[PDB]
């Protein structure tokens, strides 16, 4: 069925390739260049014996074809496989020059040599005449800051180099040359050598293949796969500018900011801009609709006051924070010490990777620093109880924290703490109606030989945190407990330490058979003292009872009381933490 | 000039018949897709009143064969991307389907209006193959094992109970389109103007909303058009791929097929991305040749799972690739992979700090290979590494490539040697590199020379010089010895920092008060050469106040650069000067390997 094509046919018809404005620089490394040689030379050894048929990078995706609006014949907007055809013409340029250069007395540059140079022409140049005069057009073109130097390189003429990208191409040549002449030409005379380049030449022609697909705009293309090329931020960098046409101030302003932003890697840009939209419009959007969102909201006519100037800039800062937020780190200046809450953020983040909360977060920094303090914190514990400890499907908190990041939006420092526990409250009666399914969750959880124990160690670590209000007699609200909640100890989980009450490893002295069944249950697991007070202990409950004796957690109180730990006093703690738990995890 | 497009009823008027793949994985898509696949519809619909509602949905449906001559009916697709979309097109015209069934015999429409689009919908939940005697209609659309049973059921309106997540989604995907038609749409609409929208939506699904089909030649060749970036609806991985290529291989022994379909079974438990780069990782290990994601697929195939290896290891190998999935899952989130019993509390906080604080992935291929060595070799490895990610990335910044090939060829070296590896192997291959990229530690050293305290961030990296030159100060004093094996050797492990209560402290005032301002010294304020740790305990930094007035910091403390510093009179420019030395001076020594 199938309509393919080599990579020669693409050239061998009259098609002239040119990049799209905002293309990316260059980013072929010696990952890749290799993988382009070794490609080659899999392909040259099966010759010898089986098929060299490698469908090469299926997809040179095109965008419009004007076939008398085009750039000489036949106009391709490559919106997908630049950097292919561009090494690939790139190569054949090494090609040219190293043949060139050989020897070639007899029978070679008189014939030969001569054959192979016209049948690569059609990598370099299309020409074509009107009247007496043969115009020719080069038949690729690649990005505005790289062009002119690629072209240098392609005439083997190269200019001294500016950046990064001009390098990259560099070497991509560099590597090419030894290729041919170390790792192929080898020790072989010039007819051997010519030999194997034909052949070099016949797989780009006959083996090596693509699917064409072309297609009706550049953002069609680019639906195809939602970013080497282009990300939405140059395509919002091109909307955006094409928007303020007449006010040639307004663009400056907002190239630069989106240059800014650009920097960044396409993986992280494009995480960025889909965060920064759920905040503003208050919706969970899709990651492919963030293009045609952002247009349709944001960027729009009724928008389009040069506002857009605005919010463009607007972009910047979010990402600048984001940066900051993304890695787990304080968005605001060091002075405020703010460690306890600070320790949380990289809890939330870089310890259980909860990135669904940034757009809240970021939001929130928007907000004052108390209410990101304090947003940090709670929304913490809400992602322990409903995913560390319960094992609730993360679409909870796609909607929730859309709403609520827009919210913040607006209110920003009159933005009130309450708000956020109704909206945590709400969706937990919903999912959770009695505090019943965390209960028995809770109650379930055994500590694991091999982990770093995450989930155990963020309960234990919580309610000690805000033990003090725990036991203060009548109300226990959950803004009081947010006003009276222990920051004085920043808790590290490598140096937690997690004791077995009833011990984790007990010989034969030690006995209590079918005490063994019970350990593992979180009943049988006390969170030792990081306090100065070291925890060398490995013996049964009797011997160890110096470990509770007066030190800074709540719970060690009822444990020295204890004058022998049996199967009851494990229910009873167990009831005791499935208690605290409900009422340290609930909102309000 | 003109590309070619096609409408999602184009595809469904011709005589098509869909399928996934073997091992097409389970429907994915959750209130965020369906919410845009509606919204998708009321922008066009609401264009409609206006201008045009044209829409470029899911461009990109790829067959990867096709057979017309012998069918199962007429035509027949394999669907290797654009599957998902298209079954809740089916799903979601069943739910129009039903939402004429409100109006029973109403006022001369029924025949009409209803029994007609009824008909000119009947397309996309049939085709009617009239055949040899017998009218054989068959479903338009088929989605893979898991599903399928629980799908075609729900179509009907006739729906099953669910047994797994994905049964749920479809069911909410169902009850969120009935919602949309009622309430959004035909929300007080005479139900001549309901009909209206319902007829106006199928002339969009026959207009306005195009997509591209493709045609490609293999499975293969459908998915190396997925090899870079597109991530909703992942129909398949390079696991599920690598399940049936090496299942063909070990078909005649079905002792393995079992053990086989069953591990990869308990592979691909795990979410795409997770499995695609944990697939890399091993290869890497296997291979002791970084290779290119691009190419994983395939160097899998000539490798590790090719014909002269037909020897029922390929069984074994995949029961392998599982053992080390399970490791992954812990060294991956930065979590010990042994027995945690033997405390080494120490040694875990360093692997959160490689993988959780510093996101060194590079190195999976060197842990994994480690992890089956000694917990000990574990240990220093993970050690040893930190301090060389240190000095070549958060502080000086070798380009990541330098890292890609150093550690294949290491962790095939380590899994080759597997517990008897010496650790000073690591520490030659680590100063190879350095001796090639930075001979005589000068660029490394004008790096420590130029870090400067950051006024937002959490300074990771002046944290993880002054911390691991902290951690081995005993050993920078000792009588000079100088072995990188006798530096690891006498390493304090006694203390395990955290970044988030380690105090970094300016020894001339960070904001001073005017009375206490040389200015010259502002210039060097931030400044390594002015920063020091602070004992994590005991003392606690609250102070912007005159190096004099605060020497009560470091007077008797745990942290060695504090004696030097207690000793002096006056902090001056001089004095700064001094310490950077003494910072780059460590440095060099604990980050090396000679």
């Amino acid at each position: 069925k199938p309509e393919y094509m080599s990579f020669g046919e693409l050239f061998k018809n009259s098609n002239i390739f040119y990049t799209p404005t905002y293309q990316r620089d260059y980013s072929w490394e010696d990952e890749q260049i290799e993988q382009f040689c070794n490609d080659i030379q899999d392909a040259l050894v099966k010759k010898k014996s089986k098929k060299s048929c490698e469908h090469f990078f299926g997809g040179v995706v095109c965008a419009q074809e004007k076939t008398f609006g085009g750039h000489r014949r036949i106009e391709n907007l490559l919106v997908d496989g630049q950097q292919r055809l561009s090494t690939i013409v790139l190569f054949f340029s090494v090609i040219r020059n190293v043949i060139n250069s050989l020897n070639c007395e007899e029978d070679k540059d008189s014939e030969y040599r001569g054959m192979i140079l016209k049948d690569i022409y059609k990598y370099f140049y299309l020409d074509e005449r009107e009247n007496r005069e043969i115009k020719k057009h080069v038949r690729i073109t690649i990005g505005n800051a790289d062009n002119e130097f690629y072209q240098s390189l392609i005439d083997d003429n190269p200019l001294k180099g500016t950046r990064n990208s001009h390098e990259l191409m560099l070497r991509a040549r560099k590597k090419f040359n030894s290729f041919i002449k170390d790792d192929l030409f080898k020790n072989r005379k010039i007819s051997e050598c010519l030999e194997i380049i034909d052949d070099i030449v016949k797989l780009f022609e006959e083996s090596f293949l693509v699917i064409h697909i072309v297609t009706n705009s550049i953002d069609d293309a680019y639906k195809l796969f939602t970013g080497i090329n282009l990300t939405e931020g140059e395509l919002l960098k091109a909307h955006t500018i094409g928007i303020c046409s007449d006010n040639l101030s307004h663009q400056r302003t907002i190239s630069d900011n989106w240059d800014a932003i650009l920097k960044h890697p396409s993986k992280k840009v494009t995480d960025y801009l889909r965060w920064i939209l759920i905040m503003l419009t208050g919706n969970n959007i899709t990651a492919s609709s963030v293009l045609e969102e952002y247009k349709k909201t944001v960027f729009n006519e009724l928008i389009s006051k040069s506002e857009i100037a605005q919010t463009v800039a607007y972009i910047r800062d979010c990402v600048e924070r984001l940066e900051y937020i993304s890695s787990g780190e304080w968005p605001f200046e060091n002075n405020n010490d703010n460690k306890w809450h600070k320790s949380k953020l990289d809890l939330l983040i870089n310890k259980l990777k909860h990135l669904h909360a940034m757009p809240l977060l970021l939001a929130a920094s928007f907000s004052s620093e108390n209410n990101f303090k304090h947003i940090v914190n709670e929304t913490s514990k809400f992602f322990i109880r409903c995913k560390m400890i319960s094992d609730l499907h993360a679409s909870i908190f796609s909607k929730l924290y859309a709403v609520l990041a827009l919210r913040i939006h607006k209110e920003r420092d009159r933005f009130d703490i309450s708000k956020l526990h109704g909206a945590f409250n709400e969706i937990l009666l919903d999912k959770d109606p009695e505090d019943v399914r965390f209960s028995t969750n809770v109650r379930s959880l055994i500590y694991q030989k091999k982990g770093d124990n995450k989930p155990i160690k963020c309960l234990l670590m919580t309610i000690q945190e805000n033990w003090e209000w725990l036991k203060q007699p009548c109300q226990g609200n959950s803004l009081n407990r947010l006003k009276r909640e222990d920051q004085t100890i920043i808790f590290d989980f490598n140096s937690m330490t997690l004791e077995h009450i009833y011990p984790y490893s007990a010989l034969h002295e030690d006995k209590d058979m079918d005490m063994e069944k019970l350990k593992n249950n979180i009943g049988n697991i006390v969170l030792l003292d990081p306090t100065r007070n070291n925890k060398n202990d490995n013996k049964p409950f009797i011997d160890k009872k110096n470990s509770f004796e007066n030190t800074g957690i709540g719970i060690h109180s009822w444990i020295y009381e204890q004058k022998e730990w049996t199967e009851e006093s494990v229910k009873k703690l167990t009831e005791t933490y499935v208690d605290a738990a409900v009422k340290v995890f609930s909102f309000s």
